[PDB]
């Protein structure tokens, strides 16, 4: 296979624990946001320039795909220029040239070197060691060709806040790239390169690899780091903004880079076309570049957007890296391994979701919000999913054991999976009833009863396959029947609740609107199948749902800043 | 050969480079103190602990030679209680409980994962890979034997300043072990080895990776920021104290970390025995490690002796790991590619030394110090060194060309490097004189024209040995004789003006004294061999001083903290 593909959860865990150890110290005042100054300017002023400098030096000019090059600096170029314009046509005349300069430089400046090395090092240094050549060409050859342009238009904002000199403007842009260590050190890479015929001399190279093996771990700490504290509640188009160009980042792009290998590599190898069409599209996955929020700093524009929206694009980052490059995976798999992959997928999952959901957990118990409404439905919703991913864990194992222990591991993974559905229902509906003392001991009996008596329906009426890898088809029709029919009472009930509509609403609005999203693909799996490879992939969607939605309610409740005793 | 010597020298530029960029950040105001902080914390709760656990976790106990360390942590002990004893006869009882405390850890407690590590993988990694495995083995076991029993003295000291509760004070010892992460995630990998069979889980391996490859990097650049503004001017007293623990870690632990192996390992093999004896040498040879800077701190005891002598300690140990190594390795060498090394050695060392007499002359130009006394005369011999350094350096490819170029590389070489010696004495009367408008424009030609006119004695008398590897022979027993000659008039002038002892003069006399030794040694060389391996040690330790002499007129003059324009 063209990624090892197994490989890249042990790094995306490298890259998120690092940022979540970060991000932990921050939120301990293990480090002050004054002490973390001193990392940030040993990332950016000694052990980033030593990394970019080595790795120009080493590298070979005769045996680079300028045409990857291009298309992915094309695809950035196409971004920068839609999010740019559309910026210009739609925001405010005040604030329109900061919003241009700094959302098409949000959409298109990737975390290259903390985040999308060690990734890319993961999934290719075996494969492809060529394709980690790219991050240290395509990341500052981005900065080079587009953020001058988004600081010409910052600098047109600092001029309209005060453009009558023009090459001033331009000039400021320019010397703002020039003076930023990714371009200088790349420059003199380059000419070093040249100069010592790409040799690091011997006495220089231990240096530059103590700096540099140093910048990974030093800057995805850095980066939990200046996580804390800078998702701030926007208003509602601010946030409509922030998912926008998220979505530019993270969808929009990787899908461009992915095209734009395809229209301009003319490489005549099938496998070395799709694994760079492939590799195109995990690059435009990686997060926005903490970089961008610096300039938002140094620019006083658009700073709350562009530093909410790096954060958020970074803890959404880790699940679209994992699921796309499984996706892309998938076609080369055949049937089979393919759903032991999917098996792994999940096990993965599950880890991180229930790791998450232990702390959720522990969180609202402790803070005692689960004695508080909506925070006590919440709370069953986690239990739910905390059992599912335990579930999954041992389905991992018990998929090879006795029918006697398949059935057992069975009903409790899909009795608490419909669980996590029916809760979903519930508690949007609680938070319609809460926007009247909501008659919780039915509404817990409905989450927990209910599932437990389908999940019987299927020990009554279904057909035990247990040569199945998935669980999901375990009790077959039936079970994609019953799973359906928890899903479209669960999507109704929910849906209905959020057309009717501390106590926190807001977030468990936001947590009802995403597990609905989950739902409703878990709904089009079963409705697909019973109807009925893009069903497959849609399987491993409603997999990666089903348990991960844990590092969902994570996201949104694991992180609150309450705590107790 | 045993050590792998060659790689040596660029480890001490990785370590003693990233420590001078630590060092050149924070004296710049790119990092200020409470900044660094943030990296000091992110070193010693994650980076270091990762460290520590993955090399635990991976670590074959079934494979360690117990009694090289049992050699090492016994030499620590008796370092210990020789420091201890003196300490508690010597001192004041006012204090001695904390002298008492904190030297025997100064003398023991080498900065073993910061610098000893990447320094011990660059001698040993591809000939002795177990030889790693002893830094994580030593550095905790040392603190978990040796550091209770300096806290306790501590905590006598503390009650004393307030012994009534005697477990209380050997619990406050014993916790502050306890709470070092150098103890506890030592104690956790070693659970962890045995629970996981010395597999570290795939999962976790590249998170551990991550933040322990960041320390190595991390942990010199923060070395480096804390050696700023820590060299404060001690009394006669304190500096002698200083220079006695800094001897204890640097001179008479690695000797007794040698004849410890010696006495204690009954091993067969004779290559492996010497090679773990140098091993125990060179292991004895780490600078003083930064925790116990911090302990001193924590007790607010003893702080300006441990700082200081924690900065001193790790400057003077780069010279002394490089020299003992290479002079440990000689015995193994034959005797003409011992001649090959010692010019490799020169040119190692001439090129730290000019670099250090470049910025130390540029440091005496731009502050305009070169226009008062006595810092003209020792811009002088900072002139005649950096021209020693780029004549060693000539000389390193000359020695293999035509007698044209020899002479000329030769003469410039050794009228700069017998204007070295004449300027130690002429700085060293200028001290007396100015301790009298001294006559400075015979002074200079004192210290250039009377060496120009000793080579011309060599080009008139001498026999040009051009088959010669090392310069110091090149024209025979003429030129032991001439630099005799040079080196009796220098060190008597010298030696004599001290005894008849802004303006720096105890600086001045410090760097006297310093290259005086220099002289004595080189003077030691041309009469022995006039006169009469350890010739060649002692030859070698000459070629030292003469072209490292430049890095000691910059320990000294190069670190000022004046700059201009
Ligand atoms: C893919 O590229 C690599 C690197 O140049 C090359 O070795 C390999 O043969 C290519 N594959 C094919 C089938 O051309
Ligand atoms: C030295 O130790 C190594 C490691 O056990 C071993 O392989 C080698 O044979 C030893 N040398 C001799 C001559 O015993």
């Amino acid at each position: 296979p063209s990624m090892s593909i197994t490989r890249l959860f042990p790094a995306l865990l490298e890259c998120f624990g690092i940022v979540l150890c970060g991000y932990i110290a921050g939120r301990a005042n293990v480090i002050t946001s004054t002490q973390a100054k001193g990392l940030g300017n040993f990332v950016s002023r000694f052990a980033l320039p030593a990394l970019l400098f080595k790795n120009m030096v080493v590298l070979n000019f005769s045996n680079v795909d300028w045409s990857f090059l291009y298309s992915i600096l094309i695809a950035k170029a196409s971004v920068f220029f839609i999010v740019c314009v559309l910026t210009l046509l739609v925001a405010s005349p005040d604030s329109r040239f900061s919003k241009a300069g700094l959302f098409p430089i949000f959409a298109t400046q990737s975390n290259d070197f903390a985040l999308g090395y060690p990734i890319v090092e993961a999934l290719y240094q075996t494969t492809y060691p060529e394709y980690l050549q790219y991050i240290y060409l395509v990341a500052p050859i981005s900065l080079m060709m587009l953020n001058p342009i988004g600081f010409i238009f910052c600098e047109i904002q600092k001029w309209k806040d005060t453009s009558q000199n023009k090459i001033k403007i331009v000039g400021l842009g320019l010397l703002r790239v020039l003076q930023n260590p990714i371009v200088f050190m790349v420059f003199i890479g380059i000419a070093f390169n040249f100069i010592l015929d790409r040799k690091v001399p011997v006495y220089v190279e231990n240096f530059l690899d103590g700096l540099g093996n140093s910048f990974s771990g030093s800057a995805l700490f850095y980066l939990g780091l200046t996580m804390v504290g800078k998702i701030k509640r926007l208003k509602k188009s601010a946030f409509v903004v922030l998912i926008l160009l998220i979505t530019a980042k993270l969808l929009v792009l990787p899908l461009l880079c992915r095209e734009m290998v395809e229209l301009l590599d003319k490489g005549d190898s099938v496998v070395n076309h799709t694994s760079l069409s492939n590799y195109a599209f995990l690059y435009g996955v990686f997060p926005v570049a903490p970089g961008v929020a610096i300039f938002a700093t140094q620019f006083n524009m658009e700073v709350e957007i562009i530093t909410s929206g790096m954060v958020i694009s970074t803890f959404v980052s880790a699940p679209i890296m994992y699921v796309s490059a499984w996706l892309l995976t998938f076609p080369t798999m055949d049937p089979k391994p393919l759903a032991y992959a999917i098996q792994n997928v999940s096990f993965d999952i599950s880890i991180v979701s229930l790791i998450s959901l232990i702390w959720s957990l522990a969180i609202l118990l402790l803070s005692k919000k689960y004695k508080q409404l909506p925070h006590m439905l919440t709370t069953n919703l986690l239990i739910a999913q905390s059992i599912v991913c335990a579930g999954m864990m041992i389905w991992n194992f018990v998929k090879e054991k006795n029918f006697v222990g398949q059935i057992l591991v069975f009903v409790l993974l899909y009795s608490s999976l419909y669980s996590t559905y029916l809760w979903t229902g519930l508690l949007a509906i609680s938070l319609f009833l809460l926007k009247v003392q909501i008659p919780v001991g039915i509404i817990i009996i409905s989450g927990w009863g209910i599932p437990a008596l389908l999940v019987g329906v299927l020990l009554i009426t279904g057909k035990h396959n247990g040569d199945s890898i998935d669980s999901a088809f375990f009790y077959g029709k039936e079970q994609m029947i019953t799973t359906a029919v928890t899903l479209f009472c669960s999507i109704l009930i929910a849906g209905i609740s959020l057309m009717c509509m501390d106590q926190q609403l807001t977030r468990h609005v936001l947590l009802c609107l995403l597990l609905i999203i989950g739902l409703f693909a878990n709904l089009s799996s079963c409705l697909w199948w019973l109807f009925n490879r893009l069903y497959v992939e849609l399987q491993f969607f409603c997999a990666v749902f089903n348990f991960g939605q844990g590092f969902i309610s994570f996201g949104i409740f694991g992180l609150d800043k309450h705590l107790i005793i």
